[PDB]
């Protein structure tokens, strides 16, 4: 599979065929409010410097792997582990959000995907409802440099390469996050990659995290995918909700 | 185990200590409104008379096994098969439902036991978020003989013996459930006996079912448990929800 070519996303996996698939378009105004989605809990996301990470170029995205420890929960009795974190982008004045807000696709997203403490393994999580749940934020340009995404885009040249890797010292992930973490849109959907696998809850926080226009350009610039091309515009088009209804933890 | 004996809860399965176990007490005021709980969809539910049924006294409480093909879903893609069906009572004049409405316990309660259909055996959803969803209705006096309670009530004589059985013939299963399937209740907590397993969506009709006297008589005052000892006030005492909120489907 490939983005913007093919091969023919159902003919990898049926699970891409699905009717609740993701990402889609939140129109806020016909989502729910529901007071019961609390601010969302993470715990042990301040990681030492070692041990270090590994940072990959898998020629659809950039992304982290995450080690063991770092908990979060939607709720209480909702509770998660981190897997790993990646990006979606566009490409010079051409906003690779997955998400949109009343159609406006934002400069980039960031996708943090964990696993229910049910599962023990990936693969017994997926398709199941609530086994894997993933935080989206949107990121967009802001006038300072931000430090915690320097610490990941100052190493995107040793990773130019489609299946290229770094080691990165830990840092503060939540640092990755907007610092709000009680005003997000929630919906069951699925895997934005094959293999699409439905029952996966999204968490799109309501505040975006803003980098320098050099942050963004390097992020959009400097990594190869698939043969000789750019990996840019990284993003799977919007999907129906299809009489899903996206709820909201505000009025 | 035995309804509170020794027989130690905790002891049996330390799961009954868990922080999330069913059942509570639900307080209207205090439940959180989301427009997103759409009406209960229960297809497959109306049986012809025939296969015949086993309903079981398996010295706890009276189960009725279902056949496969009785579809409920909570949601979209939240799809779920009905199991089995069982009840909860009281004695002479005393109630025995498991839920409470602001310390209201009515006369008895029903059970409707559903599998995830992401689960291929109860087993594998045991523990895990959304494997198991239960339908709770309150069975409350009315001036009327109840129709649908009266096919399992009148056959409650044969199976009075610890591990007694009998064939009944197929009924309308969603007959015995309350008016509105729009107007409930939801929260996830656990199995009211051991193994006590958390991860059970419980839906909790608002509404209530009617049974005359006499029939909340024949179902209290008909059946025997373990020894000498009648089946009766076969109900768990109220958990504490630990931070959990109760949704409505209604304002
Ligand atoms: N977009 S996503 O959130 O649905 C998602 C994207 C990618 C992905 C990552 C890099 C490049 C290409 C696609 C990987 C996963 C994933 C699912 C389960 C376990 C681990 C990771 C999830
Ligand atoms: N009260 S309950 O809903 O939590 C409940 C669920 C199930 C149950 C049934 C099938 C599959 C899986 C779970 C069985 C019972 C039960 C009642 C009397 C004696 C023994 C067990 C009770
Ligand atoms: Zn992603
Ligand atoms: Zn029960």
């Amino acid at each position: 599979w490939r983005y913007g070519g093919d091969p023919p996303w159902p003919r990898v996996s049926p699970a891409c065929a699905g009717r609740f698939q993701s990402p889609v378009d939140i129109r806020p105004q016909l989502a729910a409010f529901s007071p019961a989605l609390r601010p969302l809990e993470l715990l042990g996301f301040q990681l030492p410097p070692l041990p270090e990470l590994r940072l990959r170029n898998n020629g659809h995205s950039v992304q982290l792997t995450l080690p063991p420890g770092l908990e979060m929960a939607l709720g209480p009795g909702r509770e998660y582990r981190a897997l790993q974190l990646h990006l979606h982008w566009g490409a010079a004045g051409r906003p690779g959000s997955e998400h949109t807000v009343e159609g406006h696709r934002f400069p980039a997203e960031i996708h943090v995907v964990h696993l229910s403490t049910a599962f023990a393994r990936v693969d017994e999580a997926l398709g199941r409802p609530g086994g894997l749940a993933v935080l989206a934020a949107f990121l967009e340009e802001g006038p300072e440099e931000n430090s915690a995404y320097e610490q990941l885009l100052s190493r995107l040249e040793e990773i130019a390469e489609e299946g290229s890797e770094t080691q990165v010292p830990g840092l503060d992930i939540s640092a990755l996050l907007p610092s709000d973490f009680s005003r997000y849109f929630q919906y069951e959907g699925s895997l934005t990659t094959p293999p699409c696998a439905q029952g996966v809850i999204w968490t799109v926080f309501q505040q975006t995290v803003m980098l320098s226009a050099k942050q963004l350009h390097t992020l959009s610039d400097t990594l190869w995918g698939p043969g000789d091309s750019r990996l840019q515009l990284n993003f799977r088009a919007t999907q129906p909700l299809n009489g899903r209804v996206i709820e909201a933890s505000f009025p």
